């Protein structure tokens, strides 16, 4: 039997963030049995549009819904030091091309802490490739990476493994065990009953 | 996957009627995968030595010890009524010949409830033949089955099966998965910590 969790998520989604502390501890927990897969799953479309300031608002109440809540760090200064885009395309195709170089999760951190902490545009490249550099990447291979048809093919795989899925917002956990799927509830505090409800599935199905 | 949870007993083992209510409920609950064994463990050979005042003592102490930590029920009477004997390999013989009728969880409750609340000796075999008649066997058959050669090597084969699964004392839980078997900590109070321990089990060897 043939078991998995995929985690679909964004880099640039404000409730994955939050979430952070919980789906690291999460992995570290899971039982070796199952593999953990990232999967990226497009909060929004390539565009050069700013963001219009309604928007702007709403997102920036959201990290202070989710300060409130988890107790998440948030600099406030990226709502008036940027110029905010709604498109978070670029930014998954940065950690799967950081992926390449075995360092996905160092460039998943490396985006959200450039966004959420160090008030950095995440769509823009200059952004990518100094985060590039202080992960220790080969910075030209990574861009070449962006910039090729291997890349696109990944991530458009991803895409469609989201929405095949059934994934239409982040955080989310689905369990995989053979031809069969699970949805699995997000706890974003704890990990215990997310494991529960893991060992629960893989049970009913034996 | 093959997978086994043994309980090792023996009908005369007050910690085991300590444990009934929470191995019941915990037989109820267990996943359907995993099948449930009773096995005798032979807490004592065959005797007619009388249990001496310094042991009925000690034993009757542990009776109140297990009725102040689980609440058990006991008829302390059975101290002044009965000539103890530290015997139980017949009253495992009880309990297995009750099994080839399909009463051998009725006569093994039969047998607790009979040492520890009627004040009956339980390794006699009048209690034997008195227990199967209120239970409904067929005696004739009982005695027979209790005589034979054929339910002596289902015995000798329990108190073999016992001992290789590494069990010296009683309650005690092994589970079986394949080839490999794991000692679960028995908990008296509750299931919740048992199906935990065995849900972790299962998974970790998949
Ligand atoms: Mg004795």
């Amino acid at each position: 039997m043939n078991i998995k969790l995929y985690y679909v998520h964004d880099p640039m989604c404000s409730w994955c963030w939050g979430y952070k502390p919980t789906i690291e501890k999460l992995k570290q927990q899971l039982p070796g049995v199952i593999q953990f897969e990232y999967v990226v799953g497009g909060l929004a479309p390539d565009t050069n549009l700013p963001m219009p300031p309604e928007m702007q608002q709403k997102l920036e109440g959201i990290w202070k819904q989710i300060e409130t809540q988890l107790g998440t760090k948030f600099n406030y200064d990226f709502w008036k030091l940027c110029t905010p885009v709604r498109s978070t395309y670029q930014s998954c195709r940065a950690v799967i091309a950081a992926g390449f170089q075995d360092s996905y999760e160092q460039m998943l951190e490396a985006i959200q802490h450039a966004y959420y902490l160090r008030a950095m545009p995440p769509h823009e490249e200059a952004t990518h490739l100094q985060l590039a550099k202080e992960i220790g990447l080969n910075v030209q291979q990574f861009k070449n990476d962006m910039d090729g048809t291997l890349l696109e093919g990944v991530f458009q795989d991803q895409l469609s493994l989201a929405k095949s899925l059934g994934v239409n917002s982040y955080p989310s956990l689905v369990l995989q065990i053979n031809d069969a799927y699970f949805p699995i509830e997000v706890d974003y505090l704890s990990t215990e009953p997310t494991l529960k409800l893991i060992r629960e599935r893989i049970i009913e199905n034996m």
